[PDB]
């Protein structure tokens, strides 16, 4: 059975997965995505160092392949992350002039979103902007532009493609009592009250064993910021316990504004954390206990 069709039957938008061209052309990934998933995200091909490795030199072959394959196979597309400190080329993190970095950020955002205008459901515009204590992360954008970079990024993205849902995403938002979780909620409330167009919060759920249960309290706390949507992104669970996975799926089902869930790849050997066997399909592309548990859960 298809977890995407089953989750749609429960009123959600999608069950999605990260992928890219060389997964689609190898293994059984294309077959499984076609059958079982409803949305795809670029695993690496929308990283800043993948798409703009030197200033104004844009590389879109990888992302084009993903977008075209998704359109051909009737899948939704999410993409990101436009502004974050990861996968940033040196040419960007060596900029010290505020106006230059603002326009470099804006051109990166606008060029990518314009190319795929109207084809992308969800864009992750700002990522990993928070420290663990809830203060803003001192990345090049904060250091050179200041805290206005976040409103600027979102405004720029809304202008480039007003059809896209625009998200802020972060990790370690998996416990309701953790400072980072309350902090992103507080800032997103205040940004939106000021007119900043943040449509969603995305929770990057790279989980340890037993952390699924806590998401049942954390996800509702995130939804309390009042964004139109929240989502679960980058999901994997060390050990891939059925209990952990079913708890995360149920958190999504419990939160009205949660639109769907994206897993961090299809089969275990293609995970960055392969030793931890954290995904829903094994090295022979068979559905694992966690996949079948999700099916059972989704089937007062
Ligand atoms: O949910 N995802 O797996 C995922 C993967 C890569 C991304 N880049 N921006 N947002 C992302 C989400």
């Amino acid at each position: 059975q298809s977890i995407d069709q089953l989750i749609k039957a429960r009123g959600k938008v999608y069950f999605g997965v990260a992928t890219d061209q060389n997964r689609l052309t190898t293994g059984k990934n294309a077959a499984i995505i076609k059958a079982d998933f409803g949305m795809v995200w670029p695993e690496n091909s929308m990283h800043w160092d993948a798409t703009e490795p030197s200033q104004g030199n844009f590389n879109f072959a990888g992302a084009d392949y993903l977008v075209n394959w998704a359109q051909q196979n009737g899948k939704l597309i999410g993409a990101g992350c436009l502004v974050w400190h990861n996968f940033l080329p040196s040419w960007v993190s060596s900029i010290t002039d505020k106006n230059t970095l603002i326009n470099v950020m804006k051109n990166h955002i606008t060029t990518l979103m314009t190319r795929y205008k109207g084809k992308i459901r969800t864009w992750d515009v700002v990522g990993e902007a928070f420290n663990e204590d809830g203060s803003l992360r001192q990345n090049v954008f904060l250091n050179v532009i200041g805290e206005d970079y976040i409103p600027i990024a979102f405004q720029t993205a809304r202008a480039a493609d007003p059809n896209a849902k625009l998200y802020i995403m972060d990790y370690n938002l998996d416990s309701a009592s953790y400072p980072k979780t309350q902090a992103i909620v507080n800032r997103v409330k205040q940004w939106r009250a000021a007119g900043v167009p943040i449509d969603g919060i995305g929770s990057q759920m790279h989980l340890s064993a037993g952390q699924g249960a806590g998401v049942l309290q954390a996800l509702p706390l995130l939804a309390s910021a009042g964004t139109p949507e929240v989502s679960i992104l980058m999901l994997d669970v060390a050990g891939a316990s059925p209990t952990d996975y079913v708890n995360v799926v149920n958190a999504c089902l419990n939160v009205q504004s949660c639109v769907g869930i994206t897993v961090m790849g299809v089969a275990d050997p293609d995970s960055a954390f392969a030793s931890s066997t954290p995904l829903l399909f094994d090295g022979n592309f068979n559905p694992k206990p966690a996949y079948n548990a999700i099916v059972q859960d989704l089937q007062i």
